[PDB]
């Protein structure tokens, strides 16, 4: 656990407060998914959750299980949603 | 940038350091990679640099660009090594 691996540590940590040990088992369903979202994925919130983009913040990881998305799904796509929110956050986050 | 943003903010905060604005072109390049690994890697050290392993902590990234890896291709592979993050527990469960 260094400096990448520590923040790693607060994703996997974000991920065991909403998935929260077990809610579905031990992974965000799309009905828990949504409660994380609002809190920690702002700007995913351009539909807010209506089962269409709360489903696409599920889809996109939902590949690694089947729609309960595991810590791994989440982890995986957490260095995704970076990748996304840099295409365009307040002007492209990173570049 | 949200908290699980802010937790990406450090994991791309490595490669805002080392590749932090260039060093390569904007990539890792395998020859500026080899004096972070030592930092933020300490795991992968059990090998060291071999300019075979440095290159494996690079081909496995490299996926981008055969040996210049991006900000989102370096934070894929760190989305693996937070699977090495551990020391303890889901991360360390005791710091």
């Amino acid at each position: 656990m260094t400096e990448l691996e520590a923040a790693m540590g607060m994703i996997i940590d974000v991920f065991s407060r909403y998935s929260g040990s077990e809610g579905s088992t031990q992974t965000l369903t799309k009905g828990e998914l949504k409660v994380l979202m609002e809190k920690e994925l702002p700007g995913f919130l351009q539909s807010g959750k209506d089962k269409d983009a709360v489903d696409k913040l599920l889809k996109d990881l939902d590949a690694n299980g089947d729609a309960q998305v595991d810590f791994s799904e989440f982890i995986v796509f957490v260095a995704a949603i970076t990748s996304a929110s840099h295409k365009y956050f307040e002007k492209t986050g990173l570049k």
